[PDB]
């Protein structure tokens, strides 16, 4: 009402980006939630450094309203006359026109802008919100904030860009039964009423708005102390207190490891972690107060799987990295988001590897980030690491595989090329140089270029300023040439236009007879290079350390297949995974005959290692899904691959024994046996499931998911479906809940899956954070594939209203259409998209899933006969 919306565009507030001449210095922020009412109010006073004459001052605000005329102050301290205030929706600004204009910030004096605001705590997982949980039968409340990337402006009025760093003193007025948390320690607590408390926090170091965080809670805590002597504590519901132990351990270990590794002190006096009962992302690195989804923080050794353990450790490590990369040093603009996310995605492996020794984490990078993202980045609809973003929707969209996984992957290649020691010392220099400020990608190359004097900028720009990656084509064992690798052979390889023209400076490594060599393959060597004795076989790209694929001569590929059949151990586990991965991606791209790819799978009855099985399972999953309704090809692909895993599946058995990696192997190998229709593996699943239904037996933790899924799929009915739904409500462990939801999604019953889809609208049953997870689970169901797809269409307006088009997970939900492979299905997709053309954060996902489905159609046309022949002839 007070600051009405205006469509007045004649001003700098029409610009998407904030002006250069205004830099906030300090925020005085006070908020008072009315928890039971789902409302809050607040006042914020912002000290402002002004560098140019202006009659207007503007900053970010969304949904939350200004309640009183804003108040401005001269740097001398006099009150400034204010004509109007107005909201400018198009760029999410609230604007105040002063009478005057004056431009001073010459001394140490600053302008002071004070604002009164009111917002809502309901209907959302972003900004400042409230959610509930049950304790001893009572409904309890917790309120918290979540801001990245452009939601701090929903919590309170602010200069909501990552490079507008300011300092923060936060205070909260809350009921006395509640504790209050923020970035900094508690400074002072004073009684407002006999009912209310005002908790003021100590001044923060300069930080970005997206990192500002506060919470009101009645959580218990688990405590540890760093080598630094600083308190590291995890806040947790009393009921769940025991499940905070493991996260506490890893926080300590990884906190101590990083502080030493980066040669830099953590900037704050304390560090807190807390899982909000309903939380919109995986986790958020809010400085000193890291928020989690319970599945990524809370772990029960008696109920949770090894997979869960590793996820907890990795997310914790991830969030810790940000305390340095992201928090101390922040990217200047979202285009450089990889400086945050890629670094966290890289160092997370180093952190966990220190904490957990026999986890083979460094190798697992290949499975987690490298190989999955080489799939993503082989589409035309990928994007370069440094990404132009011009709207909040575009900004949030780039929190994706490219920023995280390709970021992680090109740092992994960079480290190896530049040597670990120099990468380490280089990261340190960068960290001290830009501390409490912002950096660009160029700034990081330069830092490392001091640690090596190698041509870092020249080489790494090629991996960073254009999308995609090369395949190395091998001629005569020894000559290599580079070419852009695209999954679609019809696609124009020069598009979209790149100044670098899709050629790369490739740090190339190879193994000649257990001796390793290195060369920088230069862009300007247009006709390729020759790898520098008396050689019959060159192993190019060991451990898949470089972000590229190698296409050997067909003769060599044939010789590899035979070498594997004779003694697969001649190659390392990673090398096997890599050769298998490249071959099947090359076959997918029409760059290598499928017979040649499939020949590499012949040895598998003797494969015992995690990495190769994982990348085999990935390759087969795609191929099998393309032939799902081909009653000619499918049984043959099934019979064969069932035969190939049966020995390892049988050998490991249906029982939790062995180390971490073995237990992970068993899960995926037994899962694949089930998937391939192994009667004995399905019988184990059904038997255990039947036992679990008897309500006593606690299933082996690493078998649970498989038993819920294949158990429900093969012998589930209404009685066991209802039982499983009750169990899901009754368990406190989020990690168990999530498995049970996958179980529920696995029933072969349209009526039950319809009931399940209806539950998505019931917030008493499915949490807001879990809706897209469930839709995705249902889409994996041979009935639910089309059911989930139909439901998101029928309920699209409902979802948009619930989540907004700025929600990343909603944008991505269309990827449930990935397995589609007919012209009819493609037309369905295009028809739906044309009906709801406002895609928001779903713009890129739509482009990607369309390209995928078009590739599928083409793939089937090109390869059905070849693959049929290979299987028929073999069988
Ligand atoms: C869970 O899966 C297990 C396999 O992983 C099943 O155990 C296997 O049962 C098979 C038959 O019951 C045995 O295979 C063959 O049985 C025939 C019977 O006619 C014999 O001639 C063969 O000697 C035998 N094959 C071999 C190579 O010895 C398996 O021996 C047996 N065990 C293993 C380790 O494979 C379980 O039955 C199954 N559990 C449930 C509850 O269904
Ligand atoms: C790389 O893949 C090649 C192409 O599939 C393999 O060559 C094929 O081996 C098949 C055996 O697995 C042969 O099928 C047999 O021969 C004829 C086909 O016309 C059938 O009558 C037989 O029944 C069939 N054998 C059985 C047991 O059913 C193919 O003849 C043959 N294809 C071609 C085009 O030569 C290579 O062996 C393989 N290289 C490896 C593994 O190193
Ligand atoms: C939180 O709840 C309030 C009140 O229930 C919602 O405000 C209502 O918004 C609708 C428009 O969709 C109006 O029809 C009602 O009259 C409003 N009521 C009041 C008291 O303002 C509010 O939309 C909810 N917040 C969110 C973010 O969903
Ligand atoms: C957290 O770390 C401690 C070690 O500091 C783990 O140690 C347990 O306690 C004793 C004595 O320290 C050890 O002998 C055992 O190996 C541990 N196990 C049990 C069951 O007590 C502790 O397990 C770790 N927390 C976890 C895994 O949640
Ligand atoms: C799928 O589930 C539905 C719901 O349970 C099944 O229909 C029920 O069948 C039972 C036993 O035959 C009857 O007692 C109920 O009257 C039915 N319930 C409803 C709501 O219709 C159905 O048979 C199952 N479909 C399968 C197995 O294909
Ligand atoms: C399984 O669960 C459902 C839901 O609790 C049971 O209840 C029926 O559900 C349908 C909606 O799908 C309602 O229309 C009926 O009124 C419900 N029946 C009631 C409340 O008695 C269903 O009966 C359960 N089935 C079994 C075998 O336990
Ligand atoms: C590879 O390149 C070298 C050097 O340019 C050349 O001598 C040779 O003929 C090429 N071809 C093969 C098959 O080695
Ligand atoms: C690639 O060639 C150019 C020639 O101008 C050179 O500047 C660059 O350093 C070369 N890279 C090498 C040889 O590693
Ligand atoms: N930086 C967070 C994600 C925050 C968000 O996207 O909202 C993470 O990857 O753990
Ligand atoms: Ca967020
Ligand atoms: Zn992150």
């Amino acid at each position: 009402d007070i600051c009405p919306a205006s469509e007045d565009e004649s001003g700098q507030w029409k610009n998407f980006r904030l002006p250069d001449f205004v830099n906030p210095v300090h925020y005085d922020l006070h908020v008072k939630p009315l928890l039971e009412e789902d409302t809050y109010t607040g006042t914020v006073s912002i000290s402002i450094n002004l560098s140019a004459p202006t009659r207007y001052l503007w900053l970010h605000l969304r949904e939350t309203r200004i309640t009183r005329l804003p108040e401005l102050k001269r740097p001398s301290g006099d009150q400034v006359q204010v004509r109007r205030c107005f909201e400018y929706k198009k760029q999410e600004y609230v604007v105040v026109e002063a009478e005057e204009e004056l431009t001073p910030s010459s001394g140490d004096g600053l302008y002071l802008l004070t604002m009164e605001f009111a917002g809502w705590l309901n209907g959302s997982l972003v900004g400042f919100y409230r959610t509930t949980y049950t304790e001893n039968g009572r409904v309890k409340s917790i309120a918290a904030t979540d801001h990245e990337p452009t939601d701090a402006r929903k919590s309170f009025p602010c200069f909501d860009e990552p490079n507008k760093k300011a300092t923060y003193t936060i205070s909260i007025t809350h009921p006395k039964e509640y504790g209050a948390l923020s970035n900094m320690p508690v400074a002072k607590e004073e009684s407002v009423d006999d009912k209310w408390t005002r908790t003021t926090f100590e001044k923060s170091v300069p930080m970005s708005t997206y990192l500002v965080c506060f919470a009101v809670h009645q959580f218990d805590s688990v405590k540890r102390i760093s080598n630094s002597g600083k308190p590291l504590t995890i806040y947790v519901q009393p009921e769940q207190k025991h499940t905070a132990e493991y996260a506490a351990n890893i926080t300590k270990s990884v906190f101590d490891y990083f502080e030493e590794y980066f040669a830099m002190n953590y900037s704050l006096p304390k560090l807190d972690k807390i899982a909000i009962p309903d939380f919109g992302t995986g986790a958020m690195e809010n400085w000193g107060l890291i928020t989690y989804r319970e599945t990524n923080l809370l772990y029960d050794p008696k109920e949770s799987a090894s997979s869960n353990q590793q996820r907890v450790a990795t997310v914790v490590a991830h969030e810790l990295v940000h305390q340095w990369f992201g928090n101390i040093v922040t990217m200047d603009w979202w285009e450089d988001l990889w400086l945050n996310e890629g670094f966290a995605s890289f160092f997370e492996f180093l952190g966990v590897n220190h904490a957990e020794t026999d986890w083979q984490m460094r190798d697992q990078m290949l499975l987690e980030d490298v190989l999955p993202v080489q799939e993503d980045d082989s589409l035309m609809s990928s994007h370069p690491i440094i990404v132009t973003v011009t709207t909040p929707d575009e900004i949030t969209s780039v929190f994706d595989g490219i920023s995280y996984s390709k970021g992680s992957s090109i740092l992994r290649m960079l480290e190896d090329w530049i040597k670990p020691e120099n990468f380490q010392k280089g990261c340190q220099m960068y960290l001290e140089k830009y501390q409490f400020k912002n950096a660009k990608t160029s700034d990081f190359w330069a830092a490392l270029e001091e640690a090596s004097r190698l041509p870092v900028k020249e080489v790494m720009d090629t991996w960073t300023r254009q999308m995609g990656y090369p395949v190395l084509n091998v001629n005569g064992v020894k000559n290599i040439t580079q070419k852009r690798f695209l999954l679609d052979p019809r696609a124009n390889p020069s598009q979209p236009p790149s100044d670098l023209g899709y050629t790369w400076n490739i740090p190339v490594k190879w193994t000649e007879d257990n001796i390793t060599s290195s060369v920088l393959f230069n862009r300007s060597e247009k006709e390729g290079i020759t790898l520098n004795s008396g050689n019959a076989f060159l192993k190019i790209n060991p451990d898949h350390i470089g972000f590229y694929r190698v296409n050997y001569e067909v003769a060599t590929w044939d010789s590899i297949a035979t070498a594997l059949s004779l003694n697969h151990k001649t190659f390392s586990s990673a090398d096997r995974a890599s050769l298998i991965d490249d071959a099947f991606a090359l076959a997918r791209a029409q760059l290598l005959d499928y017979k040649v790819a499939l020949n590499l799978t012949k040895y598998l009855k003797r494969e015992e290692n995690f990495l190769p099985w994982q990348r085999v399972i990935s390759a087969v999953t795609y191929i099998i899904s393309m032939f799902e309704d081909d009653k000619e090809l499918y049984p043959m692909i099934e019979e064969y691959f069932q035969g190939q895993v049966k020995p390892i599946a049988d050998s490991l058995g249906w029982n939790d024994a062995g180390d971490h990696v073995t237990k992970l192997l068993r899960s995926s190998v037994l899962g694949f046996a089930c998937k391939m229709g192994d009667r004995e593996a399905l019988n184990n699943a059904s038997s255990l499931f039947e036992q679990w239904l008897n309500g006593t037996v606690s299933l082996p933790v690493n078998l649970r998911l498989l038993v819920y899924r294949y158990g429900m799929q093969n012998s589930g009915n209404e009685i066991s479906w209802n039982y499983t739904l009750e169990q899901y409500q009754k368990t406190s462990l989020a990690q168990e809940k999530e498995k049970l939801l996958y179980g529920l999604a696995s029933v072969k019953n349209v009526t039950l899956l319809s009931r399940y889809l209806d539950l998505l609208k019931d917030t008493n049953l499915i949490k807001t954070q879990d809706v897209f997870t469930v839709i995705r689970y249902i889409s994996y169901n041979s009935y639910g594939k089309n059911m989930a797809w139909n439901w998101i269409q029928l309920n699209w307006d409902y979802l948009v209203n619930r989540y907004t088009l700025n929600n990343r997970n909603l944008g991505r939900i269309v990827t449930i259409a990935e397995p589609f492979n007919t012209e009819l299905q493609l037309w369905q997709m295009e028809s739906f998209f044309a009906k709801y053309p406002q895609a928001g954060a779903g713009e890129k996902p739509r482009e990607q899933v369309l390209e995928t489905v078009k590739n599928n159609i083409e793939w089937l046309k090109q390869h059905r006969n070849t693959i049929r022949e290979w299987f028929f002839n073999l069988l």
